[PDB]
């Protein structure tokens, strides 16, 4: 059976339980935490590319109000984000299940951009998202995985500052 596990979840659920905040800048900023997986039960001879995608949580813009995140009372339908291809891709399962697979090179921005950079709503909130995807095997699968401990809001700078002073003390 698959396994998918978030690495450092500990160190995720401090930021969850502040409301965690990633940066967007318009050239892309990478993510800290990184999301890092833990991946058993792949057939190590077989080949599987790592995507990485955003869900909007929900439907509304957030806003920093007396010092506590708040939700418009405008909910709009989100488009679904972009996928990040994890650069070892495609690779054996070995490769994926030999350390935790860091998605460390993916960048976020607020504006529509070359390539690599995934594009984000400003102050909506989002759930990491993964796709295990077999390839070059004549029956292609795909299995998915949420972290939900990784929700982020996107915003252009840290609004709380509990969340700022988390980012340096543990980067
Ligand atoms: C996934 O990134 C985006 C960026 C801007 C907008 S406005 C809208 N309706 N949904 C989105 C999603």
């Amino acid at each position: 059976e698959l396994r998918v596990g978030l690495e450092e979840s500990e160190l995720w659920l401090r930021f969850k339980e502040l409301t965690n905040e990633m940066i967007v800048t318009k050239n892309g900023r990478r993510m800290f935490p990184v999301l890092k997986v833990n991946v058993s039960g792949l057939d190590p001879n077989a080949m599987y590319s790592f995507l990485l995608d955003f869900v909007a949580a929900d439907n509304h813009r957030w806003k920093y109000v007396n010092g506590e995140w708040v939700p418009g009372g405008k909910p709009e339908p989100q488009a679904p984000s972009c996928v990040y291809i994890h650069p070892d891709s495609p690779n054996f399962g070995a490769h994926w299940m030999k350390a935790p697979v860091s998605f460390s090179k993916v960048k976020l921005t607020n504006k529509l951009n070359g390539g690599g950079q995934i594009m984000l709503n400003s102050l909506h909130k989002y759930e990491p998202r993964i796709h295990i995807v077999r390839v070059g095997g004549p029956q292609r699968m795909i299995t998915s995985h949420c972290f939900p401990e990784t929700q982020f809001i996107a915003v252009t700078a840290y609004q709380n500052e509990e969340i700022t002073a988390l980012k340096i003390k543990y980067n």
